[PDB]
């Protein structure tokens, strides 16, 4: 599913992602735009054999299990395919544990390079919240 700008913002807020661990709602919406272009069915392969899945591109080396990553962990205890659904519940819950491992939202390379230090509130401008 291809989400709308204001549509995805409302969905993230309903799941308690807004200001989770100190990161405002505009930060998560900016990260989803450049990681996925608001597309829940996005997948991308990595160098070491791992793969990123979903609207936030969660990595299979530690967090989910796709059955093709030798010597990896499944710390979120979930199949990677669950992060591609039209419902964003599984991506949000695992993202909360990822952001709690000690490095914050710096685990997402796209956020650090394209959202960190910008006008992130403009991504929710005009929306009815
Ligand atoms: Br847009
Ligand atoms: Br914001
Ligand atoms: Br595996
Ligand atoms: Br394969
Ligand atoms: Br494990
Ligand atoms: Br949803
Ligand atoms: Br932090
Ligand atoms: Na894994």
């Amino acid at each position: 599913k291809v989400f709308g700008r204001c549509e995805l913002a409302a969905a993230m807020k309903r799941h308690g992602l807004d200001n989770y661990r100190g990161y405002s709602l505009g930060n998560w919406v900016c990260a989803a735009k450049f990681e996925s272009n608001f597309n829940t069915q996005a997948t991308n392969r990595n160098t070491d054999g791992s793969t990123d899945y979903g609207i936030l591109q969660i990595n299979s080396r530690w967090w989910c299990n796709d059955g093709r990553t030798p010597g990896s962990r499944n710390l979120c205890n979930i199949p990677c395919s669950a992060l591609l659904s039209s419902d964003i519940t599984a991506s949000v819950n695992c993202a909360k544990k990822i952001v709690s491992d000690g490095n914050g939202m710096n685990a997402w390379v796209a956020w650090r390079n394209r959202c960190k230090g910008t006008d992130v509130q403009a991504w929710i401008r005009g929306c009815r919240l």
